[PDB]
């Protein structure tokens, strides 16, 4: 049984992964099971943070490690909030607060372009010295709505309008969102590689 | 016309690029046309270094920038020389010196497994603050020979045995190498993306 450490403490991320690779002989183990502490994300790109976290987990555990970083990028805001997606409305802020700051920022930029994208970058390291980690990059293109809509999901989901569905991410059923999202796409890229291996 | 800064002083890499995207309305400008000072690669992965270089070029020039990092990974040496491929026997060591160093490292490891692979990671940054650069990753699988052979190529080519061709990279005609190498693959990925864009 191939053992891979998951850097994330996020339970939904682990569950999504187990579901994804259910037919493969691979076992994901949260880094917390090795008492690995979180490491600070200091990169300016998702890929840099994904690597930082995977390399850390691999270093401490001695096993292969997989990490991801994700965020919302808005064209009119020069790709902000980007890697500051979680920090966009200050520390200790809520999802609702962050949504409002994004809406205000666009309002202030008064730029007709509401284009935006969700990104998920997964990095898989064989060990901490791996110079060529597997990189999977999922991209989900949409638009920022004028006001929050939808009961599902989390974070910026309520203002992420999905043109193909004429609904926001928060309006989609969970399964449908997870099938077409930036995470879904990254995960399918990962599965293709792992399955082939 | 779209202008992209190439963060490389290598004339062959520029020529290969122009040749590759000859049908596209893109002009590649070497960073030397902007007097960009070279920056130090501090990453432990090719992708990290490509991003460093691309980010630097974009910041200094104000234009989108493309960069690459490349190396040889040898399984018996835990993926070494890896990101130190261009530093393996000293910053000023000749290609011949590095080859000998690799051969010596291998015979010291006493591992019947001579599996190795060339890597080329390309990163394209819209600007210095781009959190989601395009990453193209070309991989070329082969093995390390026991002695150098072949009149073509450069660097580690004389000891990169290519099972599919029963020759080293240096023995291949230049056009054949370029069609199958880690760089050729990375460039084809870039071209697909840029063309469809
Ligand atoms: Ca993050
Ligand atoms: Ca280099």
């Amino acid at each position: 049984m191939l053992e891979i450490v998951l850097a994330s403490q996020n339970s939904s991320k682990l569950a999504e992964m187990q579901e994804l690779l259910r037919d493969l002989e691979i076992k994901f183990i949260p880094q917390t099971e090795f008492s690995v502490p979180d490491i600070e994300e200091t990169g300016s790109t998702f890929v840099e943070n994904a690597i930082i976290k995977a390399r850390h987990a691999a270093k401490q555990t001695g096993l292969p490690a997989l990490a991801d970083d994700s965020g919302l990028t808005i064209a009119a805001l020069n790709s902000a909030p980007g890697v500051f997606s979680s920090r966009y409305a200050g520390k200790n802020a809520t999802d609702a607060e962050r949504i409002q700051k994004v809406l205000e920022a666009l309002e202030a930029a008064d730029d007709s372009d509401r284009s935006a994208s969700f990104h998920c970058v997964i990095a898989l390291m064989e060990n901490e010295n791996d110079p060529a980690p597997l990189i999977c990059h999922g991209v989900w293109e949409g638009e920022i709505a004028r006001e929050p809509r939808g009961k599902n999901g989390f974070g910026y989901d309520p203002i992420f309008y999905v043109p193909s569905h004429q609904r926001t991410a928060a309006e989609l059923d969970p399964q449908e969102k997870n099938a077409i999202s930036h995470r879904g796409q990254a995960l399918e890229q990962l599965s293709t590689v792992l399955t082939e291996a």
